[PDB]
């Protein structure tokens, strides 16, 4: 296995979009940064806030970027190249469309799906080295022209709770994705209600 020794949460920075769709990977960030006590720093070096903890002798790091949603890989590329991460030890905890809230799932590699920010992410790392993925469902408006103001809206209610218990159980399987074993790690998850 491959040990994970960078955790990245996507969302736009400032309260414009703060609790919006589109920060469900910050937010999941957020959560573990707080349930392992680490306190995420401001650092312009990395063009985010950073964060680390230790785990079976390594340091595991938090990013949540920001710059734009657009530029995220930015803030990627600076922090794993200065300390030598490869894409296979990242993680990147991003909303996804495709899941309707209450639902998360893990993936290796493939598309961007029209996400921006994983979009360059792939682009600042590159199409030969995969990273991984946890798939944060905030559910689909129905139509193409309608993405751009729903994942930069703020859902109601009962689909933040969703959106809440999808990322405690995604928590739940911290061990294995530290370890870097996906196949438990999508074993546990995935069978989750």
């Amino acid at each position: 296995h491959t040990a994970v020794q960078l955790i990245v949460g996507l969302g736009n920075p400032g309260p414009e979009y703060d609790q919006t769709r589109h920060n469900a990977g910050a937010l999941f960030v957020e959560r573990l940064a707080h349930a392992q006590g680490v306190s995420l720093v401001a650092d312009r070096k990395y063009f985010g806030l950073v964060g680390k903890f230790s785990h079976q002798g390594k340091d595991v790091r938090l990013l949540i970027p920001t710059t734009y949603m657009n530029r995220s890989g930015q803030s990627v590329a600076a922090l794993a190249g200065f300390f030598r991460i490869a894409p296979d030890a990242i993680l990147v905890a991003h909303d996804e469309l495709d899941m309707p809230p209450g639902v998360a799932k893990l993936k290796t590699g493939g598309g961007h799906g029209g996400h921006n920010g994983l979009r360059d992410i792939i682009a600042q790392l590159g199409n030969q080295n995969s990273f991984h993925r946890l798939r944060l469902g905030i559910g689909h408006p129905g139509h193409s022209s309608l993405v751009s103001g729903y994942v930069l809206g703020r859902a109601p209610r009962s689909e933040q709770e969703l959106l809440d218990t999808s990322i405690d159980f995604a928590l739940g399987v911290l061990p294995e994705m530290l370890a870097g074993d996906w196949t438990r790690a999508m074993q546990k998850l995935h069978s989750q209600k």
